[PDB]
């Protein structure tokens, strides 16, 4: 319910993110698709993320959802 | 349903929390809102915590449901 | 089937534990409350712990279940 | 299938194991009870563990089923 | 949804990937063949990777679908 | 669909493997019996390694599937 429209807004306007994982490693990108399951992260290239292994999602601006 | 009241009572009253993360880092702000999933925080900005990387929710003063 | 009479018995007894979580921090309390999900943790605050984020809970005394 | 008679033989058998965690960390006791869920783990105290949190168990000695 | 098309233009198209673990180690090989449990990395031999497990599939170059 | 088959081959032909924890911890020994849950690995005892807690299993030669 909550994080479906929030991923959404994020790949709407292409709002730049940090993504930590749970070991702590900090991703950058754009939100490109995202399902139930993954997040597919574009920077260089397209890195796939998986949801079971990210624990925050920090946008780098305050976003209108 | 220990949690949802709990949660609730955090994201009604604006108490600051800390959320510890399995990773053991510290997250800080109020509970903007959650579902079972996901923990919305706000702070700076907005940040979607993933309930399963979350050790314990730490409320900054004694609440009582 | 294990795991709710314990946990009832220590709430029931008042039984001082301590909290080993999935990295290795120590929480230390009293069981307030619990369910199938969370531990509500008293200390100086009330803590509500994920049983996710649990390795294993160590009561301060032998318990008689 | 596998780990409910593994679990029942070292249970009734009282063979000492070692319990390694996730995070590394290793336990000890002997198994007073077990489910799908937790073992309950007896030494000086019976803690319970969680075997979502469980890497390995490791029997002191050579058992068979 | 997106991660079955995503692996297998990786795997059809034999592109090499990094495969970063949930403790950051980090694996490298050709995806051989994958399901919705574990993927099959091909190097020097062909290991078996669980998808629990995994973090992060980072595509050597560019990818489209 | 894969693991199956593909922790059937290890079995059958008593191949050395190694098998890595979540945590990094390396496990070696030959696969004696395993299901959708655990492996049981023979090496001086034998041990029960749990599938949720492993990240890659890895032959120590390679194997024709
Ligand atoms: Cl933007
Ligand atoms: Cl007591
Ligand atoms: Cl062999």
């Amino acid at each position: 319910s909550l994080q479906d429209p929030y991923l959404n807004t994020l790949r709407k306007e292409r709002v730049p993110v940090s993504i930590y994982l749970v070991n702590g490693i900090k991703l950058q990108g754009q939100i490109e698709s995202f399902d139930q399951f993954v997040i597919l992260l574009k920077n260089t290239v397209s890195q796939m993320v998986w949801k079971h292994a990210i624990s925050t999602v920090v946008p780098s601006r305050p976003v209108r959802l």
